[PDB]
């Protein structure tokens, strides 16, 4: 995350991180017991999810391998677009204060609405700095028509602004109004320019996906 803050500690009981053994690969969030949704570029042969903790390593995080991972059908390497996935836990995921199911959307929240993403992704660019609290910022939806970059992705940012994602943020969560609205995606390298928005699956066109691929995979 360029330009955030460290998030208020146990606001984000929902939040999960992808690691490549103790690595930092991706965000995600825990849909339930026994799924994570994550970024379609996230994809590994593997993963080990962190859980429970604002705080990367932290002794009193969970940690859960999860060997199975499901992509949307429709996922492009080139376009980016239907880049989400679904991580299947091997283990169940034990719920508490620090580990919450997230809130799916039953709308799509609108162009001009705050929302928050948060990540534990670099904070610097081009040169990768990585932090261990979890950071958040700040940003504004912009439908996919004014986002220069780009019906199923949104972009987010402030005006002549830094505020943004980064390397290491894919596959985590923008809340807007306590739902989840989208899903760290993609954008500009290097990070952090003013007026050069990230671009974020649109999570509210995804409903039925989400909910059927669960159901196919018991
Ligand atoms: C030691 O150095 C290291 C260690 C680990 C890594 C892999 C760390 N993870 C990844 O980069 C993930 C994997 C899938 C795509 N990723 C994003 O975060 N994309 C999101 C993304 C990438 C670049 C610019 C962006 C601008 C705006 C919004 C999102 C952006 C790299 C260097």
């Amino acid at each position: 995350i360029i330009d955030g803050a460290p998030c208020a500690r146990g606001s984000h009981p929902w939040q999960v991180a992808l690691l490549s053994g103790n690595q930092l690969h991706c965000g995600g969030v825990l849909v339930n017991e026994r799924w994570v949704l994550t970024a379609a570029h996230c994809k590994m042969n593997e993963y080990t999810v962190h859980l429970g903790s604002d705080t990367l390593g932290d002794r009193r995080a969970q940690r859960i391998k999860a060997s199975k991972s499901f992509r949307h059908p429709g996922y492009s390497t080139q376009t980016h677009v239907n880049d989400l996935m679904l991580v299947k836990l091997n283990s169940q995921a034990r719920l508490s204060s620090m580990v919450k199911k997230v809130r799916l959307p039953s709308r799509c929240e609108p162009p001009g609405t705050t929302c928050t993403v948060s990540g534990w992704g670099t904070t610097t660019s081009p040169d990768v700095t990585f932090p261990s609290d979890l950071m958040c910022v700040d940003v504004k939806l912009i439908s996919p028509q004014d986002c220069t970059k780009v019906n199923s992705m949104l972009c987010a940012g402030i005006p002549d602004s830094k505020k943004n994602a980064c390397n290491g943020d894919s596959g985590g969560p923008l809340v807007c109004r306590g739902t989840l609205q989208g899903l760290v995606s993609w954008g500009t390298f290097p990070c952090g320019q003013p007026n050069d928005p990230g671009v974020y699956t649109q999570v509210c066109k995804f409903t039925k996906w989400i909910n059927d691929t669960m159901k196919k995979h018991r």
